[PDB]
Parts: structure tokens; C-alpha cells; sequence
């Protein structure tokens, strides 16, 4: 009945994806910003899991002598991001300091932005999910800011 999650989406960097990520959550029909701001670490955590498992396959292949560095180092990105980014800012968010749900989600949104770059000609074979958390990432860092 509400319009919170159209407003408060309006108020991130990326509207029309912030406005399709809340929706997919059963949680934003009734849920307050805080709710929101989960379901947003959630999304990113989804998409940062797939790029952990896709970087382990790619590495599994034997991957070509110019992925094996990036790989490795987006490797250590993506477990950086799914076992201290994204656990803080929940902690944060449930324990009511949400200020330092902020500070995770720069930090997911850099590495993500820092792993596409290790790759040469800056492309790397998982581009679409980097953006993805990268994006996500600013957005969650945007609802959260409704919280300070």
C-alpha cells in the first residue's frame, strides 16, 4: 500500500534496479528501510557467490597464462567480500550500528570494481557480475545512508 520502496529506491544511484532487486524479495512488501538495506546485502551476496564459484571453475579449467594471476586475485577479492564485507554490514544492520553497513558496502563495491580491472584490456570473462556487485553495492550503500 506504501510507496517506501519506490522512494527510498529513487534515492540510490541506480533506480530501476534497485526498485527490481527490493521487489524480488517478499520482505519489501511491509519491510522499513533497515529490512530493505538487508535485502539489498542479500542481492549482493547472491551475485557475489556466483562470481566466487564461476572464478573457481575458471581456475579449475586450467585457465589461459593471462587469467591466472587475475583469477587468482579476484579469488581473494570474492571471499574477502562474502566472508567480512558482507557479514559486517549484516551484523550492522541487525545489531542497529548501521553505520558500519555503509563501510562494507564501499568496501564490496571497490574490490568488485578492483577485480574486473586485474584483468588486461580491463575486461574480464565475468564483467557482467562484477558490475552487477559493484552496482548493487552502491545502491545498498544509499539505503543505508537513510539509516544515519
Amino acid at each position: 500500500g506504501n510507496n517506501l520502496v519506490e522512494t527510498t529506491c529513487k534515492n540510490t544511484p541506480n533506480y530501476q534496479l534497485c526498485l527490481k532487486t527490493l521487489l524480488s524479495d517478499k520482505r519489501s512488501a511491509t519491510g522499513d528501510i533497515t529490512t530493505l538495506a538487508l535485502i539489498m546485502v542479500d542481492a549482493i551476496k547472491a551475485k557475489a557467490n556466483q562470481a566466487a564459484v564461476t572464478i573457481s571453475k575458471l581456475r579449475h579449467s586450467n585457465p589461459p597464462a593471462a587469467w591466472k594471476g587475475p583469477l587468482k586475485n579476484c579469488a581473494f577479492s570474492y571471499k574477502v567480500i562474502l566472508t567480512a564485507s558482507l557479514p559486517e554490514a549484516i551484523e550492522a544492520l541487525t545489531k542497529g550500528d548501521p553505520k558500519f553497513a555503509e563501510d562494507g558496502m564501499v568496501g564490496s563495491s571497490g574490490d568488485a570494481q578492483e577485480c574486473e580491472e586485474y584483468f588486461k584490456g580491463s575486461k574480464s570473462p565475468f564483467s557482467a557480475l562484477n558490475i552487477a556487485v559493484h552496482e548493487l553495492s552502491d545502491v545498498g550503500r544509499a539505503i543505508v545512508r537513510n539509516l544515519l
